[PDB]
C-alpha cells in the first residue's frame, strides 16, 4: 500500500498551487518594481534553495524535508492570514517558496524511489502533475467566493485548516522519527550538468514552460488595446489552456510510453510553437480557444513525457539518487517562472507582441529537432 504516498505528494502539489493562485488577486488591490518584486520572489528564493534540498535529502532523506515543507507552508499561510504589511508579504512569500521547493524536491524524488519501474513511474508521476493543474483551476473560484461572502481571512483559515489535515496524515503514515542518511554517493551536480541528454531534457522544459509563463500576463494587455472585451473575457480567456494541460497531463502520462518519450516531446514542442505562432491572428475569443488549448495540451505532453525520462537517464548513466536531478528540473520551471513577466513586457514594449508571439514560436520549433538525441539506442 504505497498509494499513501502518492496521496500525499498529490494533496501537497494541490494546495500550494491553491494558495499561489487565490493569493494573486487579493493582495494588489489592498496593497512597478516593487509589485514585480513582490512576484517573483517566489520563484526566486525557491530557484535559489532548490540545489540544497536536492543535496539535504541525499543526507537525511525525504520525510523530515516533506514535514518541513508542511510546517513552512503552514506559517506561510497563517502569516498571509493575518498580516497586512509589505515586508510581511515579502517573508511569508519568500516562505511559501521555501516550502513549495522542499515539497515539489522531496515529493519527485521519493516517488521516483518507491516506483522503479520505468512505466509506473510516468504513470504516478502523470497523477502527481495532474494536482498542480487541479490547483490552478479550482483556486480563483475558492478564493473569490470565500472574499466575497465570509471575509478576507476565511479561505486563508480553510486552507490552513486543510494543511493541518494533511500534517495530520503525513505524520500518521510518514513517521519522521528519525533521521536516516541514504546508501550510495549522490553524483555532484557538476558531473550531472556536463550530460548533454539531462541538458537537452532541462531545456525542452524551460522553453515549453517559459513560453506560457511569457505569455499569460502580456496576453490581457493586448485583448483590451484590440478588441476592448470586458472584464470577465480576460478571466475566462485562458481556461481552456487550465483544461488542457490536465487532460493531456491525465492521458500522456500513459500514453506517452507506447508511442516512445523522445517522440512525444517533439510532436509536443512543434505543437506549441504552431499555436503560439497561430495566436496572434485571432480577432476574438472565439478565435483564441482553439490555440490556447493546443499550448495547454502540448505543454501537458512535454512535461509528462521530460519527467520520467530525467528518472530515467539519472538511473541508466549514473547512481540511482534522484533528488539533485528533480532538483534541476524544479530550477529549469523556476526559471521560467522567474523572469517570465518581466522580459515579457519589456519585449512586448520594445517591440510588438506579434513579434514576441512570433519569436517565441520560431524559438520552440528549432529546438524541436533537439529531441531525437532521448531516443533509446535500442
Ligand atoms: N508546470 C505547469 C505549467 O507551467 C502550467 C501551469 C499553469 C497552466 O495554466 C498551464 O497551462 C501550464
Amino acid at each position: 500500500s504505497r498509494k499513501l504516498i502518492l496521496f500525499i505528494v498529490f494533496l501537497a502539489l494541490l494546495l500550494d498551487n491553491m494558495l499561489l493562485t487565490v493569493v494573486v488577486p487579493i493582495i494588489p488591490s489592498y496593497l512597478n518594481v516593487q509589485v514585480g518584486l513582490l512576484f517573483a520572489s517566489k520563484a526566486t528564493v525557491q530557484l535559489i534553495t532548490n540545489p540544497f534540498i536536492g543535496l539535504l535529502t541525499n543526507r537525511i532523506g525525504y520525510p523530515i524535508p516533506i514535514f518541513a515543507g508542511f510546517c513552512i507552508m503552514f506559517v506561510s499561510t497563517i502569516m498571509f492570514a493575518f498580516s497586512s504589511s509589505y515586508a510581511f508579504l515579502l517573508i511569508a512569500r519568500s516562505l511559501q517558496g521555501i516550502g513549495s521547493s522542499c515539497s515539489s524536491v522531496a515529493g519527485m524524488g521519493m516517488l521516483a524511489s518507491v516506483y522503479t519501474d520505468d512505466e509506473e513511474r510516468g504513470n504516478v508521476m502523470g497523477i502527481a502533475l495532474g494536482g498542480l493543474a487541479m490547483g490552478v483551476l479550482v483556486g480563483p473560484p475558492f478564493g473569490s467566493v470565500l472574499y466575497e461572502f465570509v471575509g478576507k481571512t476565511a479561505p486563508f483559515l480553510v486552507l490552513a485548516a486543510l494543511v493541518l489535515l494533511d500534517g495530520a496524515i503525513q505524520l500518521f503514515v510518514l513517521q519522521p522519527s528519525r533521521v536516516q542518511p541514504e546508501s550510495q554517493k549522490g553524483t555532484p551536480l557538476t558531473t550531472l550538468l556536463k550530460d548533454p541528454y539531462i541538458l537537452i531534457a532541462a531545456g525542452s522544459i524551460c522553453f515549453a514552460n517559459m513560453g506560457i509563463a511569457m505569455l499569460e500576463p502580456a496576453l490581457p494587455i493586448w485583448m483590451m488595446e484590440t478588441m476592448c472585451s470586458r472584464k470577465w473575457q480576460l478571466g475566462v480567456a485562458f481556461l481552456p489552456a487550465s483544461i488542457s494541460y490536465l487532460i493531456g497531463t491525465n492521458i500522456f502520462g500513459i500514453l506517452a510510453h507506447k508511442m516512445g518519450r523522445w517522440l512525444c516531446a517533439l510532436l509536443g514542442m512543434i505543437i506549441v510553437g504552431v499555436s503560439i505562432l497561430c495566436i496572434p491572428f485571432a480577432k476574438n475569443i472565439y478565435g483564441l480557444i482553439a490555440p490556447n488549448f493546443g499550448v495547454g495540451f502540448a505543454i501537458g505532453m512535454v512535461d509528462s513525457s521530460m519527467m520520467p525520462i530525467m528518472g530515467y537517464l539519472v538511473d541508466l548513466r549514473h547512481v540511482s539518487v534522484y533528488g539533485s536531478v528533480y532538483a534541476i528540473a524544479d530550477v529549469a520551471f523556476c526559471m521560467g517562472y522567474a523572469i517570465g513577466p518581466s522580459a515579457g513586457g519589456a519585449i512586448a514594449k520594445a517591440i510588438g507582441f506579434p513579434w514576441l508571439m512570433t519569436i517565441i514560436g520560431i524559438i520552440d520549433i528549432l529546438f524541436a529537432p533537439l529531441c531525437f538525441f532521448l531516443r533509446s539506442p535500442p
